């Protein structure tokens, strides 16, 4: 799989990630700025992978993961968290997420993750 859907309410964070993914070979299927959008885009783009920011407006990542799973129980979701946001990561994993990555990014780490998920 190679199409990616980046979800994060922070432009910069998207930018960065978009650059990493892209140089690593992946394709940026799309961008989402919140949970809702994340789901809408998901149904529309059928990304191969999804990266998920937890803390966003309107709808958080955890709920979005839950939603996507209901739509696609084979969805491939990596969750993004700051450090120490450990209790949230457990909840996202439990909810569906295959793995997580910390912010601010570490291209090596980011890439590995993306690859295992494939
Ligand atoms: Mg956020």
């Amino acid at each position: 799989g190679k199409r990616v859907l980046i979800v994060d309410d922070a432009a910069f964070m998207r930018m960065m990630l978009k650059d990493i993914i892209t140089k690593a070979g992946y394709e940026v299927a799309g961008e989402a700025t919140n949970g809702r959008e994340a789901v809408e885009k998901y149904k529309e783009l059928k990304p191969d992978i999804v990266t998920m920011d937890i803390t966003m407006p309107e709808m958080n990542g955890i709920d979005a993961i839950k939603e996507i799973m209901k739509i696609d129980p084979n969805a491939k979701i990596i969750v993004c968290s700051a450090m120490g946001q450990q209790a949230m990561v457990i909840e996202a994993i439990k909810a569906g997420a295959k793995d997580f990555i910390v912010k601010p990014f570490q291209p090596s780490r980011v890439v590995e993750a993306l690859n295992k998920v494939s």
